[PDB]
């Protein structure tokens, strides 16, 4: 459970919004690319696995899933590649919300920021700062718990 | 102390290399840029500052320091801009020797991957995890909850 991630991938302004949610606390990180590539996805995934320890990855497609890229990243980073099949169909509904609410952010800075990548980074900062504890907070309890 | 963080550049390949390290754990974030510019360090300080309660960064040069744009990002996400001057100069070497380890560590990874940002991203990832025994991250995740409680 502290170790399982959640690819997701949005489009906003003709352009890809890559996320990846720590299912248990709702954190996130997140990229823009210019398409969902299964190179863009594997060096997305080589980032997240640096800084948090991941163990599980539900990959957000089947093409994503079968990449031999992807593959390839989650051999070297130790990560278990999984699908992303909602077996509980409450997933489908949580992650669309998600993308709702990103977009949401998004469009209250857009005007503070020339780039696309720069507003999905502002609203990276504050979906994981908003006290709802924060998924900031959420997810560093966590995964201390599991170190103990 | 659980939000201190310090920048450093490093260079290779003819590429700039941008730091940040958390200064209690040792763990780092990192990214390749083709040189430094405030632009650049501003938008790499907002990406850190959304994942990590980020309060303080001592900036790696005057430039930084003095970059308006640094500044602006700074402001937005609640950073306190600080001199990265080595008060302690076991500082100086510190940073150096991290230089180095890293540096090493792309150059044993650096075959695996076309290019350079691939191999400075498995060498975060393989610095981040190195026991030494807790890791870099495991450090900063204790620290940073012992904080939270
Ligand atoms: O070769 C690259 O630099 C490269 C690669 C290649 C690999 C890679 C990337 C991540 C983890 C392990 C590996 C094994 C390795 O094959 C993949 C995507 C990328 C890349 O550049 C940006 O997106
Ligand atoms: O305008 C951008 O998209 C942009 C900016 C601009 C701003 C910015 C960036 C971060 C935090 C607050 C702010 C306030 C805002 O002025 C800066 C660097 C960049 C950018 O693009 C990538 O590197």
């Amino acid at each position: 459970s502290p170790g399982i991630w959640q690819l997701d991938c949005t489009h906003l302004e003709g352009k890809v919004i890559l996320v990846a949610v720590h299912v248990a606390s709702g954190y996130i990180e997140a990229e823009v690319i210019p398409a969902e590539t299964g190179q863009e996805t594997a060096y997305f995934l080589l980032k997240l696995a640096g800084r948090w320890p991941v163990k599980t990855v539900h990959t957000d497609n089947g093409s994503n899933f079968t990449s031999t890229t992807v593959k390839a990243a989650c051999w070297w980073a130790g990560i278990k590649q999984e699908d992303g099949i909602p077996y509980n169909p409450q997933s489908q509904g949580v992650i669309e919300s998600m993308n709702k609410e990103l977009k949401k952010i998004i469009g209250q800075v857009r005007d503070q920021a020339e780039h696309l990548k720069t507003a999905v980074q502002m609203a990276v900062f504050i979906h994981n700062h908003k006290r709802k504890y924060s998924a900031g907070e959420r997810i560093v309890d966590i995964i201390a718990t599991d170190i103990q």
